């Protein structure tokens, strides 16, 4: 899966989270996302394709998977508890991740 993949798996399950009922399909959908960060993570974006792997711009980048990755398990370990809203408030509150990424480097 390449960056563009993972992202919309990150959209479409975080999508999932949102809508959900129930703590089943938030773990699930937490889940998921992880494992798209993860791979994401190992990815060079278009616009940095010409910088040095330890120019800020790069540690920038990934330091954004790695606080993603961290919010996506608090999230996580909240839903395994079955604190469902909780867990839902928590996958909100990672937007600003998303959104603060994407403000750079989309
Ligand atoms: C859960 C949080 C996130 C969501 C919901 C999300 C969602 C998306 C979506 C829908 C796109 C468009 C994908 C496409 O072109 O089809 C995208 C693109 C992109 N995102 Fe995210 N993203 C998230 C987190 C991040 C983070 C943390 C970063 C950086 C650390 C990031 C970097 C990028 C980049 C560089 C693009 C453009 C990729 C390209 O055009 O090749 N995203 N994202
Ligand atoms: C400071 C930092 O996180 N650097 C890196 C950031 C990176 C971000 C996306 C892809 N690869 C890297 C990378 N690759 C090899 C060595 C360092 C990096």
């Amino acid at each position: 899966a390449d960056l563009e993949d993972n992202m919309e798996t990150l959209n479409d399950n975080l999508k999932v989270i949102e809508k959900a009922d129930n703590a089943a399909q938030v773990k699930d959908a937490l889940t998921k996302m992880r494992a798209a960060a993860l791979d994401a993570q190992k990815a060079t974006p278009p616009k940095l394709e010409d910088k040095s792997p330890d120019s800020p711009e790069m540690c920038d980048f990934a330091a954004g998977f790695a606080i993603l990755v961290g919010q996506i398990d608090d999230a996580l370990k909240l839903a395994n508890e079955g604190k469902v809203k909780e867990a839902q408030a928590a996958a909100e509150q990672l937007k600003t991740t998303c959104n603060a990424c994407h403000q750079k480097y989309r």
